[PDB]
């Protein structure tokens, strides 16, 4: 109605399609408040930003490739800023609302661009996304801070050489997970139980990153996911447990519930997160909760957990997205007080 | 033939230092004779300036007049106005960031480099991000067994729980208070009493909402070591420097001793150390590089206690390159002068960009 929101979706990842679905439910939520004007932008799998008109169609779920191909013919290959030129195609706006799942929205890249343009945005700062995205970086901060998670080892092409399977077993056990540090959703992940699987797991993971993480596996089969939103004073959702069949509120003992919610809160702060996040846990056979991977940009599709978690806290989609936008505006205001002055130099 | 986008300046507390480092890097690249250079300045308002207004700023001409002039040609309706100047000279092949502080060492510029999909010299986004936050750095070092000072991290609310008596009992009567995300010794204070403590908390909290309070190492001198490369990084010789009344007094390497007046500090290359310590610092530097996720270039600084025990002070992802900067001299002792230095740094940048394409 006045304030303009730039809703960005898409991304050069394997989760390109899931992004479109999340973007739609966010759009409807922002629209349902009647306070802002939405301007949508899409990022094709080739990294290029698309104009508002082309992206409006892609959001509607129309065949994407023809739309992209047509756009690529209007691009000037001699412009070093061509990949982001389409961002001005619809004029000035007030705040970015990122919903790009994968290697652009969760690793901190887009957030760098947002700061350079001195414009507000929703979600965590670039540092927060960067630490939450890097598998190794996440475990190191959580461990030094006392938040329970599995035992692990970080290797590279050369160090991996000092780690025979027998040594890995002495440290982590006979059942481990090998994986590329920076990579998302799938590839580079392996379930190792013996020396044969380990040798080939390293070769595989070393194709997606030069830094591999090896961690022991939790025996228990009970996934827990909790949402957290806010800045200086975070809110924690109810717990969703596995009984894609999520049970809410999770049926755990009063003690396990408060412990899992506290870990989610403590983790959010040590990981330097802001705005929104989903904390995924693993509960073993003795009801001991282990914080797994943090999610800086959760899915908002019809079937994803974050789409209905806040309903159990009386926060509907409209209120939720409105809170996310207020937090974004607030943090920009706080960072505006910070000084970057200095005593002028000379000869 | 290849074009190099030398960027400097930025809205940062180390804005003027960047100027000095920039001219030097320019001359070094020019000396190789294999690259063309396009200079880009970023004013204090965060606006990139055209290649012409910038060449003048590099030549040391007054900034403001040249900036104001430029600001009258800006389209204030364009959301991409701050970075529009980047196209004001055509296409280039690689980025060479020389902006110290707030934009180059925190990951911001590296975010843009990834979007335009061009190679670049220096560490990746996560490296700078993790290396600039003083608290995140010391956290990654501690969990890896890399020696660093005892400290506590607080925010404006958390700060009121630590009264002076509580601090003295936890870290001793001489402590250093600093803003987590800063450089060149700005936002940092040497604290010895209750009034200086509280005055310093206020001073630090005007540069960041996160400050560190760490115990002071009574050592008479500091150490610096350069490290470059990607998957198989090299380590330079250790360099040293000491300010008047450092150990046997209150003197320290503040903003005034580094850039205002440096004609009173003593430097040693290589540093006078035992074979043991020399080996220990070179390995700590190497280890910290990997942990911190750095690439291309860096400089590791150390604190030395009375008994000569080394403490990893802090990493610097885009180290200074001025006429009193150690990163401009150290590599000469490894048969790598300023020329071969930047040629290697540029090759590293291209090699990592190429390697990155395959890893997908
Ligand atoms: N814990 C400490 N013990 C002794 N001296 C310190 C300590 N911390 C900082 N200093 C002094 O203050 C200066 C600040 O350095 P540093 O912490 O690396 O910050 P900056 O980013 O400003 O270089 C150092 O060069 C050193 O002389
Ligand atoms: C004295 C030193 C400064 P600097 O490189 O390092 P510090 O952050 O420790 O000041 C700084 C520019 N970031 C030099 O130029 O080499
Ligand atoms: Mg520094
Ligand atoms: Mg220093």
């Amino acid at each position: 109605t006045k304030k303009r929101v730039a809703l960005i979706f898409g991304g050069n990842s394997s989760e390109h399609d899931v992004s479109k679905r999340s973007a739609q439910n966010f759009y409807n939520a922002i629209e349902a408040t009647g306070k802002y004007e939405i301007i949508v932008f899409a990022i094709a799998q080739n990294g290029f930003f698309l104009d508002t008109e082309s992206s409006k169609k892609i959001l509607a779920l129309e065949d994407e490739q023809p739309i992209v191909d047509a756009f690529m013919k209007t691009v000037d290959a001699s412009d070093p800023l061509a990949r982001i030129h389409a961002l001005k195609s619809a004029g000035d706006f007030d705040i970015f609302f990122p919903v790009v799942h994968g290697n652009l929205g969760e690793d901190g890249t887009l957030q760098g661009l947002f700061k350079l343009l001195d414009k507000p945005y929703v979600g965590a700062p670039l540092r927060g996304h960067a630490v939450s995205f890097d598998k190794a970086l996440t475990k190191e901060l959580l461990t030094v801070n006392g938040i329970r998670n599995t035992k692990y080892i970080v290797v590279d092409p050369e160090s991996a050489n000092n780690w025979s399977w027998d040594k890995i077993v002495a440290e982590l056990g006979n059942i481990v997970f090998v994986k590329a540090a920076n990579q998302g959703s799938s590839v580079g992940i392996s379930r190792v139980t013996n020396a044969e699987e380990y040798t080939e797991a390293l070769s595989d993971s070393f194709q997606y990153d030069y830094k591999v993480l090896i961690e022991e596996a939790v025996n228990g089969a009970r996934e827990l996911e909790v949402g957290v939103i806010g800045n200086d004073q975070p809110l924690v959702s109810e717990i969703g447990a596995h009984t894609v069949h999520f049970q809410i509120p999770a049926q755990l003992s009063p003690e396990v519930t408060k412990e899992v919610k506290q870990m989610a809160l403590d983790a959010y702060k040590v990981l330097n997160l802001r705005g929104e996040a989903r904390m995924d846990f693993l509960l073993d056979e003795n009801n001991v909760p282990y914080l797994g991977e943090p999610n800086t940009l959760p899915g908002f599709t019809n079937m994803s957990l974050f789409k209905r978690l806040w309903d159990y806290s009386d926060i509907n989609n409209a209120k939720l997205v409105d809170m996310l936008i207020d937090y974004g505006f607030e943090d920009f205001a706080q960072n505006k007080k910070l000084s970057y002055s200095f005593v002028s130099l000379g000869e």
